């Protein structure tokens, strides 16, 4: 792909983080802690899952960023509406305001309803995410495999401002402690 010139500098919004997340000083890395991180509750925080939003809001244009997923067993990445549900149980789907892919149990899937099997020959260490607001497109790229396409959501109905979306996943196994990291431009 040739989307690199739409690179945007994403930072994480502490206020939206699940209370077990640890966000680095530079707001570019997140991992799930082994306990509650001693923050107050608020209506923005994802309560049920180890999720956090980027601070940036997008309502027009083309945007691109990259995320490092090295050594993780489970994660979700993409974009979501600013107005997504924060509290209780929900599925990641475009009907609920999410445009995402994930790794889970050694398979990759797109967050359609129902979910769609992805075909990845080279497990990615970094993921590129491209959003074209006007076109209604969200695309995912395998940076480890020379930028090969992973998945395109088209005919997207954003229906509001978009925010970068992250889930570091649980660490029941002891093998999923590693952070998600926003990679330099
Ligand atoms: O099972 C665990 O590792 C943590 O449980 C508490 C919790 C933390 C974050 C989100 C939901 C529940």
């Amino acid at each position: 792909h040739h989307h690199h010139h739409h690179m945007v500098h994403i930072t994480l919004d502490r206020n939206t983080a699940n209370s077990w997340l640890i966000i680095s000083k530079d707001r570019r890395q997140v991992r799930m802690g082994d306990t509650h991180q001693n923050v107050s509750d608020n209506k923005e925080r994802f309560s049920n899952y180890p999720m956090v939003l980027g601070a940036q809001r997008f309502s027009s244009g083309k945007m691109y960023w990259e995320v490092d997923v090295t050594q993780k067993e489970a994660w979700d990445l993409g974009v979501c509406r600013d107005s997504v549900q924060r509290k209780g149980q929900f599925s990641l789907s475009p009907e609920n305001g999410f445009w995402t892919i994930w790794l889970w149990q050694d398979s990759y899937e797109a967050g359609t309803s129902p979910q769609t099997t992805l075909h990845i020959q080279v497990p990615p260490c970094q993921i590129g995410i491209f959003v074209d607001y006007e076109a209604g497109v969200v695309s995912f790229y395998n940076i480890t495999d020379h930028g090969s396409l992973i998945y395109t959501f088209s005919e997207c109905v954003f229906a509001g401002p978009l925010r970068p979306f992250f889930n570091v996943g649980f660490n029941y196994s002891g093998g999923n402690a590693a952070p998600l990291k926003l990679c330099p431009l």
